[PDB]
């Protein structure tokens, strides 16, 4: 879920896209201290909002976490990425919470949607919205 400030485009860069440390637990604070709980695990792709943006220009494609939806777009190539796993829970203190990191090269499958037009930026019509799937 994502808190109200953001549009769901703004989500995603938050979560997949602006890893603010390059060690997990780190970067992971900020989507927890967001969501009020430690995300079990989660994935940022080393590239740019801009480089997603356009695969969002690639064919249609089913969703493979959905079959009933066919805004889903495949990367084409892959991009270096880290992944997340929680090691260590702590509900009570989320500041607490640890992770491991997973570095990888994959290919990614993305959801994009038009933009949100009270907020989010005319500069791009249509943005990335989900992570579907890494491949």
């Amino acid at each position: 879920m994502k808190p109200p400030q953001f549009t769901w485009a703004q989500w995603f860069e938050t979560q997949h896209i602006n890893m603010t440390s390059q060690q997990c637990t780190n970067a992971m604070q900020v989507i927890n201290n967001y969501q009020r709980r430690c995300k079990n695990q989660n994935t940022f792709l080393l590239t740019t909002f801009a480089n997603v943006v356009n695969v969002c220009g690639n064919p249609n494609m089913t969703c493979p976490s959905n079959k009933t939806r066919k805004n889903c777009h495949h990367s084409g190539s892959q991009v270096p990425l880290i992944h997340c796993n929680l090691t260590t829970p702590s509900p009570q203190n989320i500041s607490n919470c640890r992770y491991a990191q997973t570095p990888a090269n994959m290919f990614y499958i993305v959801a994009c949607d038009n933009r949100d037009q009270r907020r989010d930026p005319p500069q791009y019509p249509v943005v990335p919205v989900h992570l579907d799937r890494i491949i």
